[PDB]
Order: C-alpha cells, then structure tokens, then sequence
C-alpha cells in the first residue's frame, strides 16, 4: 500500500510513534517519505546481501528474519515479509525498538541526510490528527 501523507501521519500517530522518544511525528513522516515513498511494499538490497523492508525500511542484518542474510539478527522477532503488510503495526513496533538502541533515529540513514535539521513539521502540516 501507499500511504497519503496525512493518512500515514494519522496510522503513526494511533500506534503512538509520535513523539516516542522524543521524535515528533514529522520527524517519522519524512523519514519513511524518503526511507519508502511511503511504499509499505519497499525493499533494498544492501552491499552486505542484508535487505531493508517497508516504510521505515527495517534491515534484516538485525531486526526481521528473512531467510537469507547469514549470521544475522531477528531482535524484533518477526518475518521480514510482516514489515511488508498494508498494516503498519509490525513496522511501528519494530521501529519503537531500534530507535530505542542508543542511536535514536540515526539508525535511519535517510533520516539524518534529509530530515534531521530540517522543518520537520511540515510533512504533517494541514493534516487533521
């Protein structure tokens, strides 16, 4: 599925990711534009053979199991597939962890490159939430 803006905005928010450790909701909005286009279908192959799934873009060397990234980590203990969903729950969830690792959402590349420093708040502006 591909999320409107306002619509993912309204799906983070119910599922409390805004404003979890102390990242506003914009701040989760523009980086899952520029982690998926707000595509939870995405995936990415990484120089390591790891892959990165969904809208936040979850990296199997770590967080989800699927199936072909030897020696990696399952720490949010679920198939790399769920992150897939038209449901966010599982990315949501998934998400609170890593941002909880010691790095905030420096773990999201994309995040520190387009969305750190920025006004983030206009990725949720005009929208009812």
């Amino acid at each position: 599925k591909v999320f409107g803006r306002c619509e993912l905005a309204a799906a983070m928010k119910r599922h409390g990711l805004d404003n979890y450790r102390g990242y506003s909701l914009g701040n989760w909005v523009c980086a899952a534009k520029f982690e998926s286009n707000f595509n939870t279908q995405a995936t990415n192959r990484n120089t390591d053979g790891s892959t990165d799934y969904g809208i936040l873009q979850i990296n199997s060397r770590w967080w989800c199991n699927d199936g072909r990234t030897p020696g990696s980590r399952n720490l949010c203990n679920i198939p790399c597939s769920a992150l897939l969903s038209s449901d966010i729950t599982a990315s949501v969830n998934c998400a609170k962890k890593i941002v909880s690792d010691g790095n905030g959402m420096n773990a999201w590349v994309a995040w520190r490159n387009r969305c750190k420093g920025t006004d983030v708040q206009a990725w949720i502006r005009g929208c009812r939430l």
